[PDB]
């Protein structure tokens, strides 16, 4: 046991009722909108094939020749109704927007800064404009914020001096600030969501992530703070130096996820995944032909993974410029919206079910002891083989959206074929489980 000042606080997983809702909501959205979108990839006749986000870092660009992009800001295509109504069809309950990413443009008028939305020739606050939006749809809305601030020249990567040390205090300082703009401009916000806090200077400073955390809970009763955020007092990050998590939930899950047969510890907490289109374009970047992109099946794929495993999923948008989305995002969200409108009761407010793992798929638990069998590869032998665990028996088997009932055989002791439906239903699909525990 080592004593810690800044270490976790939570023992177990929050069960008050805001913890509850981000758990449930299961299915998020993650939009990267900054001023990388403009360039889209590309410097002065170069496409860079990173991150279109980080383009400021692969091209090199000076902190003044980027942010006079703000000039040529002018979503004139932008309309949160639409944005939201998007969001809505593709079953999305929370969105995820980047209040500021390390570029250091807010999508929100901030006083504390020249570099905003209302300094562009669009002037108007995006980030209040979707908070409404995306609120009246009944979606709720994170924020995701950067700690890490490329335009303000009192950031520090580490502390070397005397001179760093006051000039990163006023950073905090700074940064404070804008959080509390954010808090209290959008009291609904639910939940906040760091990233760029892997610096030397923010290890060091444990101390202020651990202030930045009960500053938020004050001010937003029953807000959620990723896991991202915080350094205990020995520079540890997400999981203090006596490996507890420090924040509401794990958030390190990032275009991978954890292993159903062995990362099973995760059930234990909340967590939260993130997931790109392509391999690894978070801001809108305009060639999608460098990297593989994924297809809605392998998305879904995903989405029913981090679920069956205790966990949320979050996939990124990449708006354009002009403030619409490309039409692959467009398709993207079309086809997660068909499957989770037919499927969606074994995603929302589901969780791990505590079954060993098929290779059919997946398993999911709702609220009520169902347990749901989410198939995405079909056994030739027609034949979805379920293993109950000790004292669980399978009394029914129905398939989901028909209503329909499936044969059930037993064929050991501990083990079922249950039949797989007697049309194919030619996609990943649901068979609905009704069990009994001795
Ligand atoms: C490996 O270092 C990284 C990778 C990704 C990021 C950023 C991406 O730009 C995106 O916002 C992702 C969620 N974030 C962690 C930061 C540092």
């Amino acid at each position: 046991e080592i004593p810690l000042k800044y270490g976790a606080t939570n023992e177990g997983k929050r069960q008050d009722p805001a913890m509850q809702k981000f758990r449930d909501n299961r299915l998020g959205a993650f939009i990267h909108w900054g001023l990388y979108a403009i360039p889209g990839g590309e410097w002065n006749g170069k496409v860079y094939g990173g991150a279109a986000e980080w383009l400021k870092s692969w091209a090199k660009v000076p902190a003044d020749e980027w942010l006079k992009l703000m000039d040529q800001w002018n979503p004139t295509k932008f309309d949160a109704k639409k944005w939201a109504k998007m969001a809505k069809e593709m079953g999305t309950k929370y969105v995820k927007i980047t209040t500021k990413h390390h570029e250091g443009f807010c999508l929100w008028p901030s006083k504390y800064t020249k570099y905003t939305v209302a300094n562009t020739p669009y002037k108007r606050d995006i980030l209040g404009e979707l908070v409404k939006a995306y609120n009246d749809e009944g979606i709720d809305v994170h924020f995701y914020f950067s700690v890490m601030d490329w335009s303000n020249p009192d950031y520090r990567y580490d502390i070397k001096s005397k001179e760093d040390s006051i000039a990163f205090s006023r950073f905090l300082e700074f940064t404070d600030n804008q959080l509390k703009e954010l808090a209290t401009r959008y009291p609904t916000v639910k939940d906040f969501w760091f990233d760029g806090t892997w610096d030397a200077s923010v290890k060091k400073n444990g101390w202020w992530t651990a202030h930045a955390e009960q500053m938020l809970k004050e001010l937003v009763p029953g807000v959620a703070i990723n896991s991202r955020l915080r350094a205990d007092d020995k520079g540890k990050r997400h999981f203090d130096s006596n490996g507890r998590l420090m924040g509401d939930y794990e958030s390190g899950y990032e275009r991978r996820l954890p292993d159903p047969v062995k990362d099973l510890k995760v059930t234990q907490w909340d967590w939260e995944a993130c997931m790109t289109i392509p391999e690894n374009q978070w801001g809108y970047h305009k060639d999608w032909s460098l990297s593989y992109v994924k297809t809605p099946i392998e998305v879904i794929d995903r989405i029913v993974h981090a679920v069956s495993m205790g966990g949320n999923m979050v996939v990124n948008f990449g708006p354009q410029a002009d403030g619409d989305f490309r039409p692959e995002e467009k398709a993207m969200a079309t086809a997660i919206g068909k499957w989770m409108n037919r499927y969606g009761k074994a995603v929302y407010a589901c969780d791990y079910a505590g079954f060993e793992k098929q290779d059919w798929g997946y398993y999911t638990r709702g609220k009520n002891d169902e347990v749901y069998m989410v198939v995405f590869n079909q056994p030739y032998s027609e034949r979805l083989i379920v293993k109950t665990p000790k004292g669980i028996t399978v009394e029914k088997a129905t398939l989901l959206t028909t209503g329909e009932d499936i044969t059930v055989v037993e064929t050991t002791r501990n083990e079922y074929n249950v039949s797989v439906p007697k049309k194919n239903p030619g996609e990943p699909y649901v068979i609905q489980l009704k069990v009994r525990a001795a």
